[PDB]
């Protein structure tokens, strides 16, 4: 079938060096799509001849569905026609930066990209922000491209999910692939609320199974909610093979489907759970056709409703931060 | 189906990084094969504690064919009941090292692990070097190992393969995949010798394609040959992940099978072409049933006979290197 087109940003960095080879190998869009890359990185010397190293080790792998790749330093020419858009690239946090300086930095980043995609990208391009924040930086991308449907940018929230996923399937013995309706709800942060209460395994409930709530708050989410500084700190760096792993899975499940599992996606507000319109939050969908849906009627208790608030009290601070970038 | 066992060397490295999420993933052995990772690493803190993250990340992307994972710091338990064993870590050529002490460090190392996989293997293991110089290193294990068959000690000359395969779907301007009977003679090395002698391409013969010796004697072998060192200095650092890619093909279509198709292979020289018996040596293949097959009845003309010839001299100078720790 006809190749898509995928641009990718940031494509000299780490996330991306563990994700274009899988996403030429097939494992994002399947295995009989071609895909055309189209990648992005700083107009800088050292950087763009990185990038023309990265090219060369694709080409020297041999990928059967590689109908193309191409390298660019503009956003414009990046995003041309392009179907999916995977936004990693991101200003980090670095030395005398304050909260509002990296807030700043980043949203000068994601109202260009937004602008481009809005003029040059496919009219139904589906974008994923990778890049932290990830949830405010989609949000900021999203309020830059007003004539493209706003359910189209979404936030991983999929490593916080398979993060969590792999510590309830730990913690019962059971294999992680048994588990159903496990879910994130926030921001991509250590204020996601991993919720297990209506999880199940082989149709058992995995809250009666492990029937101890103190492991959930004390063990459980602390846990998830701080692994990434706990692979900082056994590996001295990030962990880019799971968030490139993530990423892929995010695409997939949106674009095949989830054939009626559910799955976590920071997507746009509609109102739901009572999450302001247009805030960018982590929530249990089910996928079909290329489009996600809401789970809707979970019930929201007193623990919940004190998580949900604390996670969408942070993205509404950065939202607060950003918000005079977007006139 | 019943999992297989895997181990690997240098996991806590570069190429591991890239190469242990494909292998989980299921790219290796195929997609209804569960796989069991016994990773090794140097006994130190720092090393293991790496490789204590690596393997935090591997959980984290929740695989389905993962049916098990242990950490190592002894090759007598890291090989264990292995059915395959990919053997990366080596060591690197350092500063103040000449040639005979790189030839010396690392036969050191796969004397011992040679050692360990005629020990506690599979009667059958499979085993593919990848760290360099890797045609040495694999003979030094297979001379180590008296007990196992041979044959079963393998190179990878795949990543020469690889890139020879980019370089001619580029000048003819044909789809890689389109490419059959290329293939690599001698050591994965620049002394290396890629040959588009039989080539074809949609039964069109690739050398009449181009048209221009000149062009395979200046251009196309020095570009394969020099590869690696285009890369790290267009990237600063190895290539990993094509490493890692070479290294999955090589054990994919061993495993697998070529169904008729030519792949390179180092393997233990029978005598063909002239090659000594005993020295590991790229030579055309098809496999099939999980056993390789030479490629007879090739015409070697003088040029081939010349570059046939550096190379193995350059693969004599090594095993006269180290054969002396083959007491």
């Amino acid at each position: 079938k006809t190749p898509m087109r995928v641009a990718v940003t940031g494509a000299a960095g780490q996330i991306c060096y563990s994700l274009l080879f899988r996403i030429a190998n097939g494992d994002m869009l399947g295995k009989d799509q071609p895909v055309i890359l189209q990648l992005l990185e700083i107009p800088n010397e050292k950087a763009q001849k990185a990038l023309q190293g990265v090219m060369m080790e694709i080409d020297d792998c041999a990928f059967p569905l590689l109908a193309g790749m191409t390298a660019h330093a503009d956003p414009m020419t990046a995003f041309k026609d392009a179907d999916v858009a995977l936004l990693v690239g991101a200003r980090p946090r670095g030395p005398g930066m304050e909260r509002k300086d990296l807030l700043e930095a980043n949203a000068q980043i994601f109202t260009v990209q937004g602008k481009a995609i809005d003029a040059v990208a496919s009219r139904n391009i589906k974008v994923l922000v990778v890049g932290n924040p990830a949830n405010t930086n989609a949000y900021i991308a999203m309020k830059s491209a007003p004539s493209l449907p706003a359910k189209n940018f979404t936030a991983m929230l999929r490593l916080d999910h398979n993060r969590a996923l792999s510590q309830i399937a730990a913690k019962t013995g059971k294999p992680v692939s048994s588990i159903e309706k496990l879910f994130v709800w926030g921001n991509h942060s250590p204020t996601m609320y991993a919720d297990y209460r209506y999880a199940q395994i082989d149709g058992a409930s995995v809250k009666d199974m492990i029937n101890d709530d103190a492991w959930n708050r004390d063990t459980f989410l602390p846990t998830v909610g701080k692994r990434g500084a706990a692979i900082i700190d056994a590996r001295g760096v990030s962990s880019a093979a799971s968030a490139a792993n993530a990423a892929i899975d995010h695409i997939h499940d949106w674009v095949l489907g989830t054939a009626g599992k559910w799955t976590t996606m920071g997507i746009p507000s509609d109102g739901s759970y009572g999450i302001p319109e247009g805030v960018i939050f982590g929530f249990p969908v089910t996928t079909e056709n290329g489009e996600y849906k809401i789970v809707q009627g979970l019930s929201i208790d007193a623990f919940s409703q004190e998580r949900i608030n604390v996670t969408l009290n942070e993205l509404l601070e950065e939202q607060n931060g950003v918000q005079h970038l977007l006139g």
